[PDB]
């Protein structure tokens, strides 16, 4: 088949579509273009043709095969934030990506995934005892902030473990994300007029310089170390690889950054949304609390419990299905291929619209939040919240551990009330790189009233 999508009006087609992406934001533009044209269609971002695709079949082919193991985005933008051929998240050099990824993969599985379950619990506990740090006079908790801080403290104590300023680094991480989101698909024109992006350049410097301090200390501690054998972790694994010659200081420093931001960026927003669903779905809240009593009682959360928490597992999956945070995934073709019906040349950008896909394909009641959607074992080829295959989410397994850990230890101790009528549906969202609340609005706080 020939490809659906708007006309190439002697080079005005490309201009409107890119501009539409800039105006609407990536995610809403993907949804616009999927709803107007097919569930498989073509658009342009900068010059290059970018396929925006919600068909499960296409998605599955793409993530399965090794010749889509790349992403895309402004070279000048990625250079600006330091992800150009450097980290893994948007590191599009195939070979350099290939050598860096395994470090992350080791750190996010095996023993580190078991350690996580208690690290995550103790970090939330410690923050719930310091709830004055994040609560109003009116008793309104700034959940988003709370979550970001525990996500950071968790990430630090597992992957780096150098003392740091949670409160400050969290703010800087938000700054970095904003920049990342801003510059990812800006046309080169934008970077010439340089009183238009110095704003962001400084947010990046703030975070990058804050982490240099920490990695510098981490470097110091490693050199003057007794049992180097015993106390291994992500940051160290990398630093020793540099100390061989496997990695570059610049690259190390970006990986350590990329590991620290990952959870604060995405987990915190997901759990936030999950908390607003628990608030407005008391039917489900009871089921979860019953399960916690049955399975855990008043014992500390432990790795062996997490498989048993089958209801909460389904709650999480359904929350990510209904109200995703990461609803779209950017890939790129590295070899030519036919994909379902259509031909896809190499160098072709791809945006998999997984959020739309989760409402069009497999589920019984796609457009409403129900655990009936996960009442029968869902095949992984109809529901990819993390993606899969050679470039799927490195955190996918540990992420589920962390989300169960924090929801248990929070809901164990507190009923959660949402202010006013507010629910996830009524929250005003930005829908650009990810799907997250608009924080210039308010009524995003919650109220935490005890149990027992
Ligand atoms: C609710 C939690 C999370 C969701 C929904 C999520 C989702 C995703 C998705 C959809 C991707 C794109 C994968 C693809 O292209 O197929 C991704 C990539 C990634 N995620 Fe996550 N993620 C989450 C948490 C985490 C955490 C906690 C970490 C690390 C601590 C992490 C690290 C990464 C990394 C490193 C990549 C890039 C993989 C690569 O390009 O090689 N994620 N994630
Ligand atoms: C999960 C993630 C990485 C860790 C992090 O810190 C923040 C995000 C949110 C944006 C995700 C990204 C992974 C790559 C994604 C899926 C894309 O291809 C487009 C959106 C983007």
């Amino acid at each position: 088949s020939s490809i659906p999508g708007p006309g190439y009006c002697m080079g005005i087609g490309p201009l409107i579509s890119h501009g539409r992406f800039l105006w609407m934001g990536i995610g809403s533009a993907c949804n616009y273009y999927n709803r107007v044209y097919g569930e498989f269609m073509r658009v342009w971002i900068s010059g290059e043709e970018t396929l925006i695709i919600s068909k499960s079949s296409s998605m599955f082919h793409i993530m399965k095969h090794n010749h889509y193991s790349s992403r895309f985005g402004s070279k000048l933008g990625l250079q600006c934030i330091g992800m150009h051929e450097k980290g893994i998240i948007f590191n599009n050099n195939p070979e350099l990506w290939k050598t860096t990824r395994p470090f992350f993969m080791k750190a996010l599985s095996g023993p580190g995934l078991v350690r996580m379950v208690t690290v995550c619990a103790e970090s939330l506990k410690t923050h719930l005892d310091r709830l004055e740090e994040v609560t109003n006079e009116s008793g309104y908790v700034d959940v988003l902030t709370l979550l970001r801080r525990v996500m950071l403290d968790t990430s630090n104590t597992l992957f780096l473990r150098i003392p740091l300023d949670e409160s400050a680094i969290v703010v800087k991480i938000q700054g970095y994300f904003d920049a990342w989101q801003a510059l990812l698909i800006k046309p080169d024109i934008f970077f010439k007029i340089s009183w238009l992006y110095k704003k962001y350049e400084k947010s990046v410097k703030d975070l990058k310089d804050a982490i240099e301090v920490l990695i510098a200390e981490k470097r110091r501690r490693i050199s003057t170390e007794e049992k180097l054998e015993e106390c291994m972790d992500f940051a160290t694994e990398l630093i020793l690889a540099e100390k061989r010659g496997d990695l570059t200081r610049e690259n190390v420093n970006q990986c350590i950054l990329e590991m620290l931001i990952a959870a604060p960026d995405t987990m915190s927003v997901s759990l936030f949304f999950m908390l607003f669903l628990i608030a407005k779905h008391p039917n489900v809240e009871e089921a979860i609390i019953k399960e916690i009593q049955t399975v855990i009682g008043e014992r500390d959360i432990k790795i062996d419990d997490i498989q048993k928490l089958k209801v909460m597992e389904n709650f999480i999956y359904e929350s990510m299905r209904y109200q995703p945070v990461v609803d779209l995934v950017m890939r790129k073709a590295l070899e030519d291929d036919v994909i379902d019906g259509y031909p896809v040349k190499k160098g072709t950008n791809i945006i998999l619209n997984i959020g739309r896909m989760h409402r069009l394909e497999f589920f019984p009641k796609p457009n409403e939040f129900t655990l009936e959607n996960f009442a029968k074992n869902v095949p992984y080829r109809y529901f990819q919240p993390f993606g899969f295959g050679p470039r799927g989410c490195a955190g996918k397994y540990i992420a589920m551990v962390m989300m169960k850990a924090i929801l248990v230890t929070l809901l164990r101790r507190f009923h959660v009330k949402t202010l006013q009528g507010q629910c996830v549906e009524s929250i005003q969202k930005i829908h650009d790189l990810s799907l997250h609340p608009d924080e210039t609005k308010n009524m995003l706080e919650m109220i935490f009233t005890p149990r027992n």
